[PDB]
């Protein structure tokens, strides 16, 4: 078959295996964001010290694509400043998403919104 | 809230330790089906003995439901004869999926749809003798 698209190994590894799985009682900074299409939900949870994610945890109920996203992304922004944290995108991960059905954009992007949202959170709280 | 969804404890159990995850090589029974509106693949492998499934995997990459829809039947579907396995839908679940969001109803068909098409193939191979 031409245009030939599917599941890579490092998304596979990153779905069977994701990261950075589970809630953060009482966090510094939480998110949660909707897939347009699926109506999925995508929740981000961060600890911060110093000024940095000490901790990250994500929850969702969405699909492989969003969970290995999701796995890759939080295992990214762990350690990284919150200024480092607010520039990761899907982008920085485009490598191991290539070849994923390319309807699974959305998916990939709820990752980063969700930190996103985490890190606007915290920065709210601190004013 | 008026209109109300959400997810159940029995979908939340089966979508964080699904049963019966994985493939099955050179299976007696292959079915793959697709949710139109997602795009997601899944796929249904049955070993058969004495008319009878006597093991049964699935994969797939798509959401929560899906998956856990998934689990629970192909849990069903273990050592049941082919008839009753035929009979298998959605259905047999109702309680556990009620108040999904509506847009879960094809996902959670995904799982019956696979089980069929896997029994009607392990049945076509049959009547050709191409069974094992
Ligand atoms: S299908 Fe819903 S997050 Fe991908
Ligand atoms: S969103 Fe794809 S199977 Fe449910
Ligand atoms: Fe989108
Ligand atoms: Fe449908
Ligand atoms: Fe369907």
């Amino acid at each position: 078959m031409i245009q030939q698209t599917g599941y890579s190994k490092k998304v596979m590894e990153h779905f069977m295996n994701p990261r950075n799985v589970g809630v953060i009682d009482d966090p510094d900074g939480y998110g949660k964001v909707g897939n347009p299409v699926c109506g999925d939900l995508m929740e981000i949870f961060i600890k911060v010290g110093d000024e940095k994610i000490e901790d990250i945890k994500f929850r969702t109920f969405g699909c492989g694509a969003a969970i290995a996203t999701s796995s890759m992304i939080t295992e990214m922004a762990r350690g990284k400043s919150l200024e480092e944290a607010m520039r990761i995108t899907r982008n920085d991960v485009a490598d191991a998403l290539d070849g994923l059905p390319p309807q699974k954009m959305c998916c990939s992007n709820l990752a980063a919104d969700a930190l996103h949202a985490a890190i606007n959170d915290y920065l709210s709280k601190k004013q």
